[PDB]
C-alpha cells in the first residue's frame, strides 16, 4: 500500500539550533546582553536580538554564519532516536526537508554531515533542502515554526507544531495540532493520517 | 489564477557539466584515455569512464568532488537568458530542482554561488535540493535524465526530457517529449500545460 510520507525539519526539531545560538553568542559576545530562550518569541532570532540593542541582529547572525555552527548542534532529547524508529515502521517514509537559510556557504554541508553522523550516510538520500516546503508534497510536515509560507496556499501536508521556546507560548486553536516534545505521543499523530 | 510551475535541473540543462568533467578530467590525467561527449551514454558518466579502463571511474568522480568544479561550470548556450525570460512570464513560477549527488562538501554550496552569480541572489530562494524529485509536486520537470526515479511512482510533473551527449541517441516514444536544447521552442511546451 502507500507509504505515508511524513516531513521532519532539522531545526529546533532534531537540532538544538536555540541553544546552540544562545551557547556560542554568550561566549563570543561576553559583555553583551543576550536573550534567555525563556524570552524568546517568533521564530526570527536575530530580529528579536536587533531589538534588545541595536547591532545584537547582525551578532547573533555571524554566530549563526560562522563554520561549525550547524555541525556542532546538539540533537534534542530523544530525537534520534524517535526518527530512526519513525523511519523503521512500516508503510513510513521520513524525508528531513529544512532550509539552507540565507547562509549557503557552511550550512548545507553542515547539515549534510550532521545528519549522517547521527543517523547515517544512508539518510542522506531522504534530506530535501529547501526555503519552500509547501511544493514538497507530504502527509504531515513536522517542523518548529507556527506559519506556513510558500507558494502553494495549501499545501498537501498537514503541519504540526514541534514545541520550541520561541513557539511554545502560542495557543493553538484546533485542528491544528502540537507536538510538546519527541517524549510526546507522536506515533498518534501519524497513525490519525493512516487509511 | 494558479500559477504554472516548472522544475528546472541544472545539471546539463544550465551549467555544462560534462564540458567541465572532460576539460578538467583532461588537464589532470593528460597521459589517461577519455570519453568524447559523442561517445557518452547513460547519465552516470563515472561508470563509463570505470567501462574505459579500471580504476577511471574513481578518477572521473574526484574531479567532480573537487573545489570549484560546480563553481566554474559554463552556462550551456541561450540557458540563463531563457530560464530569465521563463520566469518573468505571467503565471509561471521556476524553481530550480537539483541534485547534492554524494558529493557534500563543495557541491551544495558551488550550485548555490552558481545561480546567485548566473541569476541574482533574489534566485536563491527558488533552489531546492533533492536526490528525488517526484517529492516535488509541479506542472512539468525539465532535467537531463530519462529515466524518473524517487518514492512517487506517478510524479504530478510531466517529465520532458534535455538533450545531452548522454541522452541524445534515445530515441524518444510519443507522448513523452524532449526539448532539443533552448533554442528550441520551449514555450510551447509550456504552453501546452496551461489551461
Amino acid at each position: 500500500g502507500r507509504a505515508l510520507r511524513v516531513l521532519v525539519d532539522m531545526d529546533g526539531v532534531l537540532a538544538d539550533v536555540e541553544g546552540g545560538l544562545l551557547r556560542k553568542f554568550r561566549a563570543r559576545f561576553p559583555d553583551q546582553p543576550f536573550i534567555a530562550l525563556e524570552d524568546r518569541r517568533g521564530y526570527k532570532a536575530c530580529e528579536q536580538y536587533g531589538r534588545l540593542r541595536p547591532g545584537l541582529s547582525e551578532k547573533a547572525r555571524s554566530i549563526a554564519e560562522s563554520k561549525n555552527f550547524f555541525f556542532e548542534l546538539e540533537p534534542l532529547p530523544g530525537a534520534v532516536e524517535a526518527v530512526k524508529e519513525m523511519a523503521s515502521l512500516q508503510n513510513t517514509d521520513v524525508f528531513i526537508c529544512t532550509s539552507p537559510h540565507k547562509m549557503f556557504k557552511y550550512c548545507p554541508y553542515e547539515k549534510y554531515a550532521w545528519v549522517e553522523k547521527y543517523f547515517g550516510p544512508d539518510f542522506l538520500e531522504q534530506i530535501v533542502l529547501t526555503r519552500d516546503k509547501t511544493v514538497v508534497s507530504a502527509d504531515l510536515l513536522i517542523d518548529d515554526r507556527p506559519d506556513i509560507t510558500g507558494a502553494e496556499p495549501t499545501p498537501s501536508w498537514e503541519h504540526v507544531l514541534f514545541t520550541a521556546c520561541h513557539n511554545q507560548h502560542l495557543q493553538l486553536q484546533p485542528p491544528r495540532r502540537r507536538l510538546h516534545s519527541w517524549a510526546d505521543d507522536w506515533k498518534a499523530i501519524l497513525d490519525s493520517k493512516r487509511p
